[PDB]
């Protein structure tokens, strides 16, 4: 139930232990006034400091003037901070505004088209994002709702995604969670304690060519539908062959324990783990941080199910792109479809109480 | 605690402690064969015994024949029972099948149309329901996904709703939860400890007219959207006047504490608490067991959020119907809309290891 510190060289919500619940929102900007947008970023930062400490925004949820709307909507009153993190990102489309064109980072690359893509344009893209993660869904909804309210008239919500349970791990010392296909997901990631690996693969550096992004990261989001009718009639052996790990323990094929190192040549040549592994991709390594979703039924008598895939990396061109390209022949492709996509530059951390989100850019 | 007993004179999930999370699904039946449906109820009951104890269904999620599909889909491996309850109910439309038309209870009444209703037919009705409540959402979802799989070919999923209340790891058991309008919700309700009130207002009795339903109850489900962005622009006074309680403490107007008994005459005539109170409705009293929802954002950028309202009662005609009728002029109507609806007869409990869901109806 404790608080995660909001200030630092980096934003929280990346290397932080993965929280139980997600509420992700993408926003489009509706003001042409640079000074007004800067004022919004400062007001959002002030609200974020309150929210992540478990306090109400502005002057509170009640006990003000009877004839005014309360500053805070009130539904988180009496709740603990619940490890709430709030992480902001800027999309490529932002840089066509406020005279920012020459500040767009090279590492913020547009993704190519990938075979099998079926992307809904309405639930793709966005000028900016806020990732809210917490152990309590009410706390996460409250944060997004209050940020959107403060932003009324300057930003609108383009699309949002809720995740009911995590399918990722930055804490190898704890139980690895399972996705809706029934497999552990998160065994070989990057842990929050692995400072050298974070510096090499996740955090942007001054020498990479964009000074304002030093200490930031780049985010890829993919909404992926799962064909669970098709999967649930597959044999156990089929399922295990798809991944290269057994279902019960999640060990590499032939080995006894989850965390034993994979021996790739024992897996099928189209196994997911074999294709995705850094040794198959010139060393390319990702920080995965996704969540499961279900949005009702599909109208054809079945539950809807999917995974909202989130990856952080130092450069989209050397992280997600080469790995996803290598997944063109993945056995898993028979059971999934990518139906939404977005990329964001995640700026550096808020250094102290006088700093603000985006201050290095603006 | 960690598990809730499955067997009893009553089904669990009604009077048992309220769990943190909900997965509610409505199913339609596709078979005409009574024998095949009975066989399904028996297999579903066997699965539910396993699920509510934290075990996998059938022969398990792994370690069987490699060339067969696993009996359990495996996404709950490693999780705890999480106080899972599974509660089954039968809709009015079931009784048009299997020769059951003369066994439909009179208390399972069709709802009238109410002012302001805007019901989505696709998210309404259903032949059957399963209410899955648990502290971990993945335990609830795993239960619904596996029941649906076992039934494939005999039932389909018509509609499904996820919901949330409190998070018990961080929030005290005695604290009333707040709804998404920011008000405490549940202060004046029937509690699971109130045996006599449950017998008066919730459980069906033999003398009520339908012997097979003795020890069962009747459920009304309403999916109620909130107009969040409109509500959030209302003044504090306007919000408090809508309910007849204050927002911070949740006390009735002119009182000091949440649990002080209301004085109805101090509230505005169309305040929600005044219209809903038993004294305004000839003594009519409900067990509310609903959950908040947030599904996403709609095409206009607004939050798709609200209350998935669940009420249990001894007779729909003397519980939900009179009370909802009395809300025709509710000040709250400006900020909500009922967009889905269904009613179910929830049979008596599974008595022991040889009993099965629906045995009093089917024989
Ligand atoms: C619904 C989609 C997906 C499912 C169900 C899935 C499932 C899994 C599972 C079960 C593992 C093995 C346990 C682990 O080490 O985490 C794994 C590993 C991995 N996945 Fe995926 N995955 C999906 C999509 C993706 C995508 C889109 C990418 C990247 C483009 C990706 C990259 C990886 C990586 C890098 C590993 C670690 C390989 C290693 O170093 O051993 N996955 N995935
Ligand atoms: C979005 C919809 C609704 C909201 C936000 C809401 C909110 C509330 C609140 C805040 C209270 C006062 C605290 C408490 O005693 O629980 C209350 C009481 C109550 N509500 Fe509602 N309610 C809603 C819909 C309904 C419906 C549809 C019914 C019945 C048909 C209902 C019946 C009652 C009853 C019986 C009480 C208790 C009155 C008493 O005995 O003091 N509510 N509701």
């Amino acid at each position: 139930g404790s608080a995660v510190p909001f200030h630092g060289a980096h934003q929280a919500g990346i290397a932080t232990p993965v929280q139980d619940r997600l509420h992700f929102a993408a926003f489009d900007v509706t003001t042409e006034d640079r000074a007004a947008f800067v004022a919004l970023l400062k007001e959002w930062t002030a609200a974020a400091r309150r929210l992540t400490a478990g306090h109400a925004v502005g002057e509170g949820a009640y006990g003000g003037l009877p004839e005014a709307p309360p500053d805070d909507t009130g539904e988180a009153l009496g709740l603990k901070p619940s490890r709430l993190t709030l992480t902001i990102g800027f999309g490529p489309s932002l840089f066509t505004r406020f005279g920012l064109a020459d500040l767009r980072p090279e590492a913020l690359a547009d993704l190519p088209k990938f075979p099998g893509d079926n992307l809904d344009r309405a639930r793709s893209g966005g000028d900016l994002c806020v990732q809210a993660c917490a152990d309590d869904p009410q706390v996460a909804v409250h944060a997004i709702r209050n940020l959107a309210r403060i932003g009324f008239g300057k930003v609108v919500v383009r699309w949002s995604q809720l995740g009911f349970g995590k399918t990722s791990s930055t804490t190898p010392d704890k139980q690895t969670p399972r996705n809706l296909l029934g497999f552990k997901d998160g065994t070989r990631n990057i842990a929050g304690t692995e400072k050298d690996r974070l510096d090499r693969f996740v955090w942007a550096a001054e020498k990479d060519g964009t000074p304002w992004m030093t200490g930031g990261s780049y985010l890829v989001a993919r909404r992926i539908r799962m064909h669970i009718e098709t999967w649930d009639r597959a044999s156990l052996q089929e399922q295990e062959d798809v991944f290269g790990r057994d279902k019960g323990e999640g060990a590499p094929v032939g080995k006894a324990k989850e965390r034993d190192e994979p021996f790739l040549k024992a897996m099928k040549p189209d196994a997911h783990v074999r294709l995705a592994h850094p040794d198959s991709n010139g060393g390319a390594t990702l920080l995965r941080r996704g969540y499961s979703f279900t949005d009702g039924t599909d109208g054809l008598g079945r539950l809807d199910a999917g995974l909202f895939f989130l990856a952080y990396q130092r450069d989209i061109r050397t992280g997600f792109v080469p790995v996803q390209r290598n997944l063109a022949t993945d056995a898993l492709n028979e059971y999934i479809q990518h139906v939404g996509s977005a990329v964001f530059a995640v700026p550096p951390g808020v250094r102290d109480a006088d700093d603000w989100w985006g201050s290095t850019l603006f």
